[PDB]
């Protein structure tokens, strides 16, 4: 089998993007946030403490013929930006773009932190990093893509995420007309539950390639490109006027700029973010201050090529016996 769906960004920044996802019979269509740095299926529910919903689409699982409690299991996550979710756990048919998993875990939030309130465009997260990190307890789940793998086609999933602009994600096949030229494949050490590989340098502009090795996520859930402090720097010394602000919360440029590019090595390949794909614009509505897209990742303990990095390129999450991610240009 297969599964192909359309993931649409939630605003003009490309803050992240929603994915349609069928759930229960009949299908309930919730748009959910595809995250390869986390490993939890959950959602806003007919659960969730009323104040906390705010015009996001519930799952009922009520109203589901296929749905079924998993007695006993609660579920409680915290992300990177301090964000938190928590509830109790169904079972029910979940479906991606034509691909259906029959008993996914489909973990219903009883508890959402004000940011995910706050968001009516996301209606959850379907966790897409290894299953050794979802949360439920206390019978640890699987994630839709481990559930999936084995009717696959081949056992892997494909990012492809657009800039301002609609992406695919695919499950069990690679689509040989999404990219351009080759895709060099990287390996991968999932110790920490992640997607995690090394870098083989970068290059600020038109200026030469430092080869120095950095150790990361593939992270489709955080939207920006963090990295270690020393590269951020010779990243924004490039930039006029730009500077690191502990008020705003990273670095900033005057939003007059044009920035410059960033590539990054997979092997003997790169990979090049044009300048553009940097800019999340004003710090606050009006301002001439501009937040950037590569940050710091010094007070995070991991380097995380999030969504700045991924969506100039297309990726593959190969879950074979000895996982691996490729890296194409597009």
């Amino acid at each position: 089998s297969t599964g192909s769906a359309t993931t649409t960004p939630i605003d003009s920044l490309d803050d992240a993007y929603i994915t349609p996802v069928q759930i229960g019979t009949p299908a309930q269509t919730l748009n959910l946030d595809f995250d390869t740095g986390s490993s939890d299926l959950w959602v806003f529910s007919s659960e969730t403490t009323a104040s906390e919903v705010d015009g996001q689409t519930i799952y009922t699982p009520s109203k589901s013929t296929t749905a079924k409690l998993l007695s006993g299991a609660t579920w409680s996550i915290s992300y990177g930006d301090g964000s938190s979710s928590s509830g109790d756990v169904y079972t029910d048919t979940v479906s991606v773009g034509g691909l259906t998993v029959t008993g996914q875990a489909v973990e219903s939030a009883k508890k959402v932190s004000s940011s995910f309130t706050e968001d009516s465009t996301i209606d959850g997260l379907l966790g897409l990093a290894f299953s050794t990190l979802n949360t439920v307890s206390p019978t640890q789940q699987k994630t839709f893509f481990d559930n999936a793998k084995a009717s696959l086609d081949s056992p892997v999933f494909t990012a492809d995420l657009g800039y301002h602009a609609p992406g695919t994600y695919n499950f069990g096949f690679i689509d040989t007309t999404a990219y351009t030229g080759s895709i060099t494949y990287t390996a991968v050490s999932t110790k920490q539950g992640f997607w995690e590989w090394t870098s083989t340098g970068y290059a600020v502009g038109s200026g030469t390639f430092k080869s120095t090795s950095i150790d990361g996520i593939a992270d489709t859930g955080t939207t920006l490109l963090y990295l270690p402090a020393t590269v951020v720097s010779a990243y924004w010394a490039q930039v006029s006027g730009a500077k690191s602000s502990s008020s705003v919360g990273g670095y900033v440029f005057p939003c007059s700029a044009t920035l410059p590019s960033f590539t990054f090595g997979v092997g003997s390949a790169r990979i090049v973010i044009p300048g553009d794909y940097i800019d999340f614009g004003p710090i606050s509505t009006g301002s001439s201050s501009c937040f950037g897209g590569i940050q710091s990742s010094a007070g995070i303990g991991i380097n995380i090529f999030g969504d700045v990095a991924l969506k100039a390129a297309f990726v593959v999450f190969n879950g074979a016996t000895t996982p691996t991610l490729g890296f194409a240009s597009k």
